[PDB]
Parts: C-alpha cells; structure tokens; sequence
C-alpha cells in the first residue's frame, strides 16, 4: 500500500502514551480496543496494534515502516537474532519521554550482598537472557541462566534459581516475593524506530514531517517559558545554570541600572534545585510558565 | 421563585462539560449524583439535572429559564411539536464548544452507494424521524420511515429497514453491525438556550452577566498566547496565517527579523505551525490562557 | 426467514435475566455486547437486542415473534397507541419471575382525594391517567422522561408517580411513597398474527421449558416426619404438585415419613406451622429441573 | 523438599477455574494476586503461579510435579522441543472440564473458500506454528508460515499474511477484523499433567488421592439425582433414555405406575426431559449433587 | 418504639454476611448503601447500620436490642470500659459462622523466635491494647504498649515498635512488610449479642423466633443429605465415621448391602468420604440442604 | 538521621499530601500495600498511617513532621489535655486542601431560631471535644452521644435529637432528612512539626522544604496577568489587583492614552475582579497559569 505503517503496543504500559503521542502529532484516528488496525482519517497512515514482543521483528523484516517499542525489548530481540547468525538492522529515530524502566538483579531479602562477585556461579532467572548475558560478560561473571517468560519473581522461593534479573519501576512485586533490588544493569525507555530499507520519497517526507512534530511535542512538555531578574554582573552564571533552546532575550529594567530582565525558554524542566541555585546567584522574581506547543 | 433555573443533562455525554462550564463561569455548587437539583451557594441559581430529552420541552413551556442541550435533540423536539400544531419557541443564546456529533445515513457494507438518489424508496430506521424527514424533503427523496428509539444499527441485519440514519462520532458500532457511513445529514453541538417569555429585569441581568462569562471561558479555551520570530519581509503573510484577537505586538530583536507577540482567535494546529515555518517564522511558542476578556 | 425472532432488552434491568431464562431453556448462543443480533447455534432462533421501549411496538407491528418486556412499558405503550387511534394487540404468554417493580404516587415528606387538582409528574402518563380516571380524581399531568423525583423540590409538580423497588431515590429527594397504583413484572409476549405451524410448535416447546424453569426455582423437595394423627393438617399446610409419598418408619408406629414437592417456596412461617402441628426432621432440598 | 508442587496460570483464562478445582478438591490456600507461590494450609502442597507458556517446560524438566495447562500450549511446546532434537515427556492425568477452545483457519470475509486446497501457497499467520505445521503436513498442503505472538487477526488487513490460524471460542475478534472462520484444525481443553520421573511413594499417593477427588468433583458437576413417575408398561424405554451410574431404584406408588429414583451419568437436557414425557413419564425432578464417590 | 432494633456494620468485612443472615431468617428489607436505617417490611424490626466500633457500646448502653459484632471488637471494648470503672454487660446469643480471624503476635522475619519470653521488654504495636494486655498479664510478660489504630504492620520497619499484635486471616500484609506470624493470642468470629436489660414480652418472643431461624440457617449451611451403599457387615464402622439415626433401606436383588440415608451434623470433607470408601461404602452422594428444622 | 513525615495512608488527604511532597521535589515510589516510602533523592521517610494517629505521633516526638486535618489535630489535642497530658507541637503551615466544616444539624422538620434551641438536647458526634468546647464557650448545656461514624443515623434512630458532623457537600444530610443549621468549626489540612528541637541538619532540610511548600501553594494561586489600562485609571486598576511585586508598565506603540500592564497577582483572578477591571476601563485582559515561582 501507499500508506505508512506504524506498529504500536495493543495493550500494556506503552499503549496509552504511544497513541497520545501520535494524536498530539496531529494523527487523527478512531481506536476501538477490539480493532487491531486503526486507519488515520486525515493522514495516509495505518496504526497496527500488536504485541510489543513482535515490533522489533516486524521492523527488522521491513514489514512495517515505523515502530514504538521499549529499548529493552528492542535490544533483547536484536541480540537474540544476532546470536542466530542474522543481521537485524533498523534506524533509531528518537528516544522518547515515556516507558522508563530498569532491568535489575535481585536477591532474597535474607541474602548478604556486598558486590557483583556475589553472583558468581548463581542460577539467575530472567525474561531477558540476552541483556543479562551481555552485562555478565562485560563484568566477567559466570552464572547459570534460567529463562522464564513471566512470573520471574517466583524463581527463588520455588528453588528455580538463586536470583533474578527482572524489570522494575515501582518495586512492589519484589517486596511481595521477599526479594530486594541489588544492582541496576540496564535502563530503558520507549523509542521510535524505522526499518532499514529506504522508503519511497513520499513516505519518507511524511516521516520527516512527523518527526518534526514529535520533537516539538516532546520539547513542549519539557521546556518552560522563564522570566526573571538578574544582576548584570551575574548573567553568565545564570545562563550556565539554565541552558536554553535559543539565546535569552535581555531587557533593561526602567528604574534599575544594576539589573536586567531575562526572558528565555529552558531546554529542560526547572526543578527546585535550579530555582534555588538561580536565587543563590542573585536572580529574583523567577517565573516559570507552561508551554503548550512549540517549533524552533 | 426568585432564583434562576438552568436545566442540564443529569448523566450522559453533555453532563460533565455542562457542569464544568457553569463552574468555570463562577457558579459554585455541590453536585452529588443522586441529587437532581443543585443550589448554587454564591449565586441565585438552581441547576436542575434532568434527562436531555425533556430539556427542550421544559424551555418551550417556560418552566425553566435556561437549558444546555444538543442541537439535534432541540430541533428534533421543536419539529415534532410543530407537526402536532404547536408553536414552540425559544432564544438561542450561544452555540457551545462541546457535544460535537453528527447524524449520518448508513448502509450495509455490501451495498453500492453512488449518490443520495440510491436512497429513493428505501426503508430508513432512525431515532430522529423529524430531522431525517426535513433533510429528505429538502433533497426531494422519497423513503419509508422506521422509528426506533435505540439500537438503530440492528435494523438492516434484522430486516426492519434497508438503511439507517444514526448519531455517530467514533464509527465503532457501525463496523460491528456490518454498516458503513455514507452521508452526513446534520452536524450538531451543544447549545445554551433560553425560554421565550421575558424574564424579570434582575434575572435577565444575571443571564447577561453569565453570558459574558460563557464567551470569555470559551475564548480562553480556544485562544493561545503566541510568541515567534518573523522576518520583517513576511509579516503580512504571517498575520494572515494566524488571525488574532487584536493587532500583534511587534518588538525589535537584538536586524532583518522581529519578535511577534499575539493572541490567536483560534487554536493552533500543526498545519498552521508548519505554514508559519514555511513563511520563514522561527522559535514559535504557544502558551495556554486561563482567562480572558477583551 | 424461517427462524424465530425474539426481542429482549440490550442492556438494563431485564437484560441479564432475559438471557439467563433463554439459556436455561436450552437456547445456546454467544452474545457480544456490541452485537445487536445473536443467532442460536442449536435452535432456529434469532435474539434481537433492542431498547426496551421499542419491544412492544415491534410486537404490535408483527415484526418480531416474541418479546420479553416489563408490563409497565408494555401497557404504557399499548395505551399510548390506542390514544392515537391505533389498535395494538398481542398475546400474553407468561408473566415471569423477575423485573418486579411498582408504580407509586409519592408526596413531599412534610405533607387519594388529597391528590385532587395536584400537578403530578411521571414518565408513565397513560398508566397514571387510567388509574386516576378509574378513581375519579382530576389532576394536572406533567410528563418527564427521567429524573422524576426532582419535580416537587423544583416546583415542576406537587407530586410524582414513579417506578420504585428499593425506595432510595425517594428518601434522597425528601419524598415518601403514599399509594401503589400499579405492580409490574417482566412478561413474555407474542405477536397477534398466527405463526407458521413449525414456528408455533417451537414456541410451544419453549413455553413448556419456561414453565419448568420457573417452577424449579419456586418448588422444593421436602422430607419430614409427621404423626399419623396430624397428617391431614400437615398436608393442608403444604400444597404439593402431586400427592405426598407416605413411608412407614422402622420401629416407630405412631409416625410416618412424608416426601413431597411443594408448589411454592417454603418460608419460615410454614416451617414453624409444620413444627407446631407436630412435624419433625424437616428437610428442604433445592430442585434444579422439573417437568410435571 | 517434601511438598508437592503444582504449576497453574497466574492470571488468564485458566486461572480462576484452576484455583476453583483445587479448592473444590479440598486444597485450602490463601492466594494474594501479588504472591507467586501459595502454600496449602491443610495439605503438603505448593501452588506455583506462573505464565502458562512455561508450564509445559517446567513439567518436561521435572522441576514441578503437576501442572494445569491448555492442551494447545502443551502440544505446541512439546512439538517445538522435539523439533530442537529434545525428547520432552510427561503423563497426562486428566482432561478437564474447562478451557475449551479451538484453533481454526480463517480468511477475509470476501474470500471464496471451497476446500482446504484453497490454502495452497498462502501466507498464514499464527501463534501456534507447530500445531499448524503438523496439520498442514498431515493434509499435504504447502504454505508460508508467519509467526505472531499476539494480535494475529491484524495480519490480513495489514498484509502480513493471506490468512490466519488462531484460537477462538466466541468469534468476536474475527468479525471485528473482517475475517470468517473456515476450518477447525485443533480442539483444546485444560489438562492436568504430571512430570515423567517417578515421585516418592508418599507424593504419588497424595497425587492418587487428589486425582480421585478431581474425578469426583467433575462427575458431581455432570451427574444429577433424578426422581420421576413412570408407567410400568413404558419402563424399559424410559431407562434406555436415561443411562445411570447404577441401576435405578424402583418404588411402588397407583397400580399402573412406579416411582423411579436414579443418578444420571450425564446432565439432563430439555430434549431428554421431553423424550421422557413423550414416553409417559411424569413428575420429573432433577436435583443437584454437590459431591459424589462411586 | 415498639420495633426491635438491630445494629450491624454499615460497610466492612461483616456487612454482607450480616445482611444475608437476616435476609435468610426471613427479614425482608430494602438496603441502600446511602440509607443508615432500614425498616423491615414484613416484621417489626429496624436495622441500624453503624460503624462496628460502636456496636458494643450501643448494646452496653441498652440503646439497641441486638447487635452483630466481631468478638475481638466486643471484648476489646468491654475491657476498655471496665478499665474506666464501668460495668458493661450483655447477653451472648450465638457465635456465628463468619467473621473468622485471629489476633497474632508478629516479629521481623530476621528475628529468632524461640518462646513467648522473647517478647519480654519489647515495644509492641497494636490496635487491640486491652486484648494484648490481658494475654500478656495472664502469661507473666512485661512489655511496652504502642497503640496504633491502623497500618499496624509499619511499626517495626518505622522503629515505632519491636513487634506487633495484629489481626490476620491471609498473611499477605505481614509478608509485604517483612514480618512473620509467631503466636496466635486470640481467635475471633462474629457474634449475635443482646442488651442486658429485659425486653418486653413481645420483643423477647420475636428474638426467640429469630434465634431458632438463625440456628436453622446455620445448620442448613453445614448439614448435608447423604445417600450411600454400605455392606451390612460394615454398617457399625460406617455410622461411627458419620455423626439423627440413619434410615436403612434394603437394596432390591442385593442381599449383602443396604442403602443408607443420613443427614450429617457437620459438612463432609474428602477425608470422611475417603474413609467411608476404605470401609467398603460405595455410591456416596452428598446433596445440599436449603432449609431445615429439627 | 532521615527525616520522618507522617501522612494519611488512604482517605481524603492521602492524594494531595503525596502530591504536595512530590511537587516539593521529594521523589519516592509509593505502593498502596507499602506503609513506608523512602525518598530516593532526599533523606526523608514517609510513614503512611491512619490520620487518627498522626497528632499522637507528633505529640510523642516519634515522627518529625505530619500532615493532618485541623479538626483531628485539635480533637486529639483536647482529648489528651482532658486526661491531664500536655501535648504540644509546632504549626508550620495551613495548607490549601482538606477544607471542611463541623456543623450542628437538625431534622428538616425542626424549627430552629437560635443556638438556645439546642439547650438540653442529645447531640451525636465523632468530635466530642470540639463540640464540648464550642458548647461551653456559648454556655449551652447538652447531652453528648459519641459515634465514631454513620453520625447522621442518630436522629431517625432516636440515638440523639441532633448531630454535630463533618460536611463539605450536604449530600448525606439531605439523604437522612437533616438540615445544616450552625457551623461550629472550620478546618483544613495543616503541616505540623514535633515540639522537641531537631538536629541542625534535619531542621535545615525542613526549612528548605517549607520554602518549597510556600512556593508550590503560591504558584497554584498566583497568575501572570497582561492587560491594557488607560493611564488615567492606572491607580484604581492596581488597587483592584494586589501583586507579588510592582507591575511592569510598558508603552503601547500605536496608542498614547493607554499602557500595557504585566504583573503577577497575589491571589487568583475571579470573574468579579475581571469585570471590575473592565468597568475601570481595562481591556485585553489575559490571565496565564504559573507552574513554579520564587520571589
Ligand atoms: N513501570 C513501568 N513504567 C513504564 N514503562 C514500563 C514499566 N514497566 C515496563 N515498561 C516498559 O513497557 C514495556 C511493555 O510492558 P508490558 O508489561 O505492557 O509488556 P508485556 O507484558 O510484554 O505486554 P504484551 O506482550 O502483551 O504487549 C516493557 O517492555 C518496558 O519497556
Ligand atoms: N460522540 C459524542 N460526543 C459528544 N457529544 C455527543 C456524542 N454523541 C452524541 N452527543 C450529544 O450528546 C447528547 C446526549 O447523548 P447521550 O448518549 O448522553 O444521552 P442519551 O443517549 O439521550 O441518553 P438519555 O436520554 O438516557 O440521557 C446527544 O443528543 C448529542 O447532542
Ligand atoms: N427498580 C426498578 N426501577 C425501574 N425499573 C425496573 C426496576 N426493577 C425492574 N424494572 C423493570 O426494568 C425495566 C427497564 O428498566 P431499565 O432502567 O433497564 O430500562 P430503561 O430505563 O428504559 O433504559 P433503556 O431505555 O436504555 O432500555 C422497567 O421498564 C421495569 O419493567
Ligand atoms: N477464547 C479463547 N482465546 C484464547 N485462549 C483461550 C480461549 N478460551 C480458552 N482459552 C485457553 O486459555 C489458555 C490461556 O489463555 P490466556 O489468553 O489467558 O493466556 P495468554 O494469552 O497466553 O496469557 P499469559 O501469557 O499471560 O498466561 C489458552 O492457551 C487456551 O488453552
Ligand atoms: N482479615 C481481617 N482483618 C480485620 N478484621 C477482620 C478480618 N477478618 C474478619 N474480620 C472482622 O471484621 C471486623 C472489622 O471489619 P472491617 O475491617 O471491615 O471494619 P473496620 O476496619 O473496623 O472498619 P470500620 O471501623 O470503619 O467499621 C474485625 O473487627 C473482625 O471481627
Ligand atoms: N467532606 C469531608 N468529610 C470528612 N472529612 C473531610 C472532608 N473533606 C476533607 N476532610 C478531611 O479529611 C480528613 C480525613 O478524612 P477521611 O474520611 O478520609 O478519614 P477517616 O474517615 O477518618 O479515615 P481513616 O481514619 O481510616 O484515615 C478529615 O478528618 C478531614 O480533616
Ligand atoms: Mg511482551
Ligand atoms: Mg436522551
Ligand atoms: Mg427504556
Ligand atoms: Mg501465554
Ligand atoms: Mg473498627
Ligand atoms: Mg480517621
């Protein structure tokens, strides 16, 4: 077909945010939970809703054009196919601002953990054998792999393994099974990827247009509009504290020769630490306003 | 009573946004789902929560002062009462910015649709007989009406009708019953209406005050505060692309470009953002507005 | 088509129990909430899932064969069509054992001739009208299709005539139930025009199943010990579907064992009355299916 | 350890019924959704709550004693391991009375299907490549496999395949994606299985005891206690209509009829009830049985 | 008033079963979550739905007639009022068949527990200070009380106490907070209680009637109707396995065996069914009983 | 050591208590079953407890900070005082949530003219101490009936003649045929601290958090305003709009009679103020939200 094909997760932790991103990029569509393919009404785009496990392979095989997938799953599949002698490839278009999670080694609460060497020779249960293997090789630790495709935290209490390597964000399931997180081995986030084989000129131009929108949407979520007063003597430090998307606008203050007004757009979000550092450097009247849309 | 009476939908697609609008207009009230009448604590206003079907009639009969109702239901009921020889009347105060939907003719997926004439002589099932009738009369198409008050999309597969005229927004229920949308006949949105008979001077003044607030609230939702850089050579085009509530503020930059600050009349879609970039605009920032009054 | 068409409520208070009844009558089907027609896999039957409001009309117009509908909605619509000069008709096959509710006049907590001249708000104008005409009371009708209990506090009416089962919504709006005017339950109805012989025979078969399913829910299998001297009184306390089976008890000459199937369910009052008459070892077992 | 280990699905279509069966077999335990091992309080049994996909492998590897799994998943995994040169083995203890589903070939609604040969050379998408392969080999049909681990019904509309081989029970998801079921290739239900390597004498005796309970629970669900009146003349015919677990008890009632008490081997359907009446039976009572043991 | 007043829990672990019991005793009423007092339509009875904490006090003060409350809350409050010099009193009418739980001492998983003496001098956190105190006194153990009205399992990790005394049924919350149950100090269930001061003759007669119904309802839940075949030679052993006198019936054309019909006093567990089979019993049927009265 | 903050586990204050801490830059992972959350970026432990216990934990010095409703705080303070104890604490900040009131209510049918109508009545409440203090202050004798919940049942069930109950909406009162008649106490959530001095390091952390709390609350209330004002009306317009700082006044290019005013309001802008500004000749009034602010 002439229409651009984008694979996203049908249901799971990435689904809502994947749809939201596309929608905020002006891709109008009607999604019914039972329908596995949504057709955009205003753009030549088909959204395929599939299991996240299959997204890397669909992209590697060139059967969809774009995909939104967690880095962890993308790499685990890439490594697996490489280990079977294949040469999977893809283009990473953008690391996205959701799907944050980590892959961590965990042990029974009772165990005494001092360092990574404590895993030497242990049986380790995981749904991510390749990612675990690569990390253990890099650190020169021998172990016995036990692959489980789910319910990984059962393994120690059930004597299937001595430890686990599992995905975590909150920590809940670990506590419930008498386990403690001990070492983060991998950090992941959602990515937007593209198949390796060149698209048609028209499809590629549509991807280019979307990508500009994606960057815009993400940048608007992170960036803030900042207004503050700064002493002229401290301007360079203040700017170093708050990196901007462009050069700051500097305006004279009418009744005041020692200070200036600074208007700028931050590259990153403003945390209280930064607000406090700015005040320490002599900044005052600091205002941070939200931005709904932007385009550099 | 001396208190102003406003009828809104108890529960349904208009309920949340009807309450939100009143709340954003400074009408403080405590609503609980089981209570059918909420009394405003800061203004002399009673909110009656009723079935949307009855709102037009309550207004026509002059028994409430204001109502928020979908256009589709308002006119269907107006037309129905006219067909019984009555003379319903009301004042349309404002078309609102929610309750968007459409009434559409639909056919079985298998049917070949070329033009409206393909509906000649067909049996058409609908919950909106009057709206359908008026549209078919305007376009000179004869048909057989089949009134169903719900589950309209069953009619073709159940051989109650050859086609349907139904409310749609998403399209889901049509696919599930092997139907395709083929012609939009009516587009609807929520409206704020008032009874025909004059109110007391005090009540009318309260309505006037609320109306100004309604316009403000709606404008603040649509309008955005825009900041961008524009080449001086392209300002006229840039301003045409983005109509404003007032004239833009133009500020010199620390050369051949200027800074433009303005308030858009409408919301900024990506197409506009892209058209501005094409015309040479850069550093385009769009900030939300919480309240406004010209 | 050759297939029998049954209209039931898509979603609402009658839906679950309508499907259950058909299912317990051996009508196998797969219902998906979004699908508005279910086809029976084991019988030539189509289930049309519609709004309850339309079921009477579909039956009156002969466009479906059977329907399950609340009596209240059935007669309200019958009366409405009669008032427009039409002559709706149907066959009442069976009053069912669910959908119980009542239509009641209610007044503000603070307050039949007392309704004389009052404004009365209702979603059932025809049923109210018929009742008020029968009792010779003049009133002013106010039709509301929902939220009826708002009317008094909102000064739309002086009283209401509304559907109730629990009473909750009345208390919440400072109203009290004052007079029941109509009692309703779900009914199974059929169109007036004769069916084909094959369709009618299928309906006849279903009807016997419906009766069986309902009787099994009400009837219980009863075993007890009774003194021979009190046997007549005990049998009078417990009407049965058949004559009781009477069995001698080993080594007890004054008493007998009684096994029977009750026509109605056994309430504690009956259990206590049986004990008063000298019955002992009373056992009540549930029945899953029956056919007399 | 001395305790018997049983693997069941953590969450999914088999979970509720797996727990119910064990509970009805007198295995007391407290399951918290977050806890992946439940310890029986009254028997030496550990319930491991896992992903269904892993249950066959845990059994093949002898690392749990019992498992409750769908036949489809069991044989798909058995076949997969055989294709890698392994020799997986297990004992099938009992086919259970839930988890009913089927694996079926399906095509777009528009396609003309006459025979299995119409699948010749087609791309077929499935989560059950091995089961599909075995069936296609048995019937001598060449095809191209496309493995998808979920959302299989997307494949045709997305041009990933020409057809699918997917699990169905209702049919809903097929309609929603413009597909029609065309050929059932495999029928499945939940099974209770055991590892191949011999258990201790104590563990095996516990399994034996549980198995008799499983059979009892399943028979009690199917069997009913029946009481009816039959004419003495029609007696032979009535018994033939109603196969029992034992011979019927016949009791005198007046002189022309008898009372019949019996336990049915199978459940009583309305057809049987109606056949009995036709043969002259009356006062037919069917009572539920909560527990039984032959 | 002339009407009998019964206090039950509005919402919580006892609420559903309290209502069910009354309903199964033929008390017809319409109970809506928003309504705090339900009036029985068929009997002169008012159901007050309150917080369980207050039920003992309402009974002690003679302000309601009956109450359904957990033993633990009843005695905790009794003890508390006694410690303030009051003399609370009540009549225990019946221990009921729901609301089962236990009050248990628990420690961090890491702690070595050998005996009760290990609690000597510890800080113990509990919502049931009086029940804990009575138990620690009866055993001569000194400790430091820490009263928390909820979230008791936080205390050790938060260094508010060294141990806890908390309500448990399913040990979930203990595991989640790295705690282990180590000594049950008190076992509880729901009870039906009555105020001490004599009721009117009419009210007391109504209570008497309800009590017989309560006993009947509970017995019907436990008792089962049993039918089996037994060898005449094993009849005594079989009857000893199954605690009124059984009905013994001859089997037609079988002289070595008899049919036994019994109503069990207790429920039949698999152990008993297996023991019956071991003694030569066969065709064992257990049917449910809906109502009974001796 | 680590700073200990007690908040409500689940209830009306729980969400907003967590949100406030989160908006103050306290990062933490809270799982509903977990009763103690450890901040990942600051030395802070969040204890999730029953609100009833928070005052006592603070009084006893066993946690450092607490977020609790005023009503529960003073009810417990009063209760402990009545047992001869001397509970004490520091009130750090009245917060912008947990708004409710304690009110006397009567059956709808009763005729209420004055507080004296409560003389000698039986009054049911979960807040005996707060009621007692109010009734003593106003010299009214009554009979207390303590109920720990379902207070609105008491009149219809003849447990009392009246109630003193927490309300925000009036829903539950209507449902039980009661009317609110006199507000006796107004409450909101408070952030409190134990009386005994903290270590210098812990106190400095509290000081830092407090400035953040004030910032977060100010950003919720304050708005960024832009408008046009006639030069002749500037003084009146500024009086209508108290600001956090002095307004910035800018000339308008094509217009000599008017100026542009940019400012940050101290309070939120209600329609009344917008309308008053317009009445005074202001035009093009824009109100933008503020996400964070520091003076
Ligand atoms: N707490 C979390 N927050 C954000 N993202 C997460 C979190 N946990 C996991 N993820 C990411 O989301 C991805 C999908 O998670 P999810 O649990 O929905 O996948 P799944 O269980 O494999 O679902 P399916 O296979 O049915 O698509 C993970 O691979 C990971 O990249
Ligand atoms: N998808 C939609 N989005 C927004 N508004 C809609 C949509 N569909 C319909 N509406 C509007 O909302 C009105 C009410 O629809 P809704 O389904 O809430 O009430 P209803 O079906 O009439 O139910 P009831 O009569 O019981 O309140 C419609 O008449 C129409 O004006
Ligand atoms: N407590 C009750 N209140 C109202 N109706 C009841 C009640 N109990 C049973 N019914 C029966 O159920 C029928 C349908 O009630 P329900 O509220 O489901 O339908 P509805 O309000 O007409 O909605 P719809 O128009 O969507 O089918 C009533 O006409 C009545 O016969
Ligand atoms: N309609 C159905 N669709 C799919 N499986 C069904 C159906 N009915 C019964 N089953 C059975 O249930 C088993 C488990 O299905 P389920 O969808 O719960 O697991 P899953 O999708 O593999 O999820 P998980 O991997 O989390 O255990 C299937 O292998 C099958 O044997
Ligand atoms: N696992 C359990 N945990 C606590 N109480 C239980 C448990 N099982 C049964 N109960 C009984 O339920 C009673 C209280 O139940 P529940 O926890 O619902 O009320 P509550 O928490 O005291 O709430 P309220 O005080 O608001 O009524 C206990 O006093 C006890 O008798
Ligand atoms: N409408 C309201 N009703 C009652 N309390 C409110 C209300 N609004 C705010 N609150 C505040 O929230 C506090 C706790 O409310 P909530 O009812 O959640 O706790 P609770 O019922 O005492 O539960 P727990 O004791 O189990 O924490 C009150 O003490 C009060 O300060
Ligand atoms: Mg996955
Ligand atoms: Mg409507
Ligand atoms: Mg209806
Ligand atoms: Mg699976
Ligand atoms: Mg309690
Ligand atoms: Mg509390």
């Amino acid at each position: 077909n002439t229409r651009l094909r984008i694979a996203i997760q049908k249901s799971g932790r990435l689904s809502k945010e994947s749809i939201e991103l596309l929608s905020e990029c002006g891709v109008k569509m009607h999604i019914h939970e039972q329908s596995l393919i949504a057709f955009s009404t205003n753009l030549p785009i088909d959204i395929l809703r599939v299991r996240d496990d299959d997204i890397p392979g669909l992209i590697f095989d060139g059967v969809v054009d774009l995909g939104i997938i967690g880095e962890n799953v993308l790499e685990e599949n890439e490594l697996e196919r490489q280990s079977l002698g294949e040469n999977p490839s893809y283009k990473l278009l953008k690391k996205l601002d959701f799907g944050y999670c980590r892959l961590s080694l965990a042990l029974p609460q009772e165990n005494k953990f001092q360092n990574l060497k404590d895993f030497e020779g242990l049986r380790i249960a995981t749904s991510y054998p390749q990612l675990l293997k690569r990390f253990m090789k890099e650190n020169g630790i021998n172990y016995k792999n036990c692959t489980l495709t789910g319910s990984v935290e059962v393994a120690p209490r059930a004597n299937l393994a001595d430890a686990i390597c599992d995905l975590v964000s909150s920590g809940a399931t670990l506590q419930a099974n008498n386990l403690k997180e001990v070492k983060v081995i991998y950090e992941s986030r959602a990515c937007l990827i593209q198949k390796e084989n060149a698209l048609s000129k028209e499809k590629q131009a549509l991807v280019d247009k979307i990508m500009l929108r994606v960057a815009g949407v993400m940048q608007a979520r992170e960036s803030k509009y900042i207004m503050l007063h700064a002493p002229k003597e401290k301007l360079d430090k203040i700017q170093a504290l708050l990196p901007g998307v462009e050069r700051p606008t500097i305006l004279p203050l009418a009744h005041d020769e020692k200070n200036v007004a600074l208007h700028m757009v931050s590259k990153e979000n403003l945390f209280w630490e930064t607000m406090e550092a700015l005040k320490e450097e002599g900044a005052s009247s600091i205002l941070v306003l939200p931005i709904e849309k932007m385009l550099k």
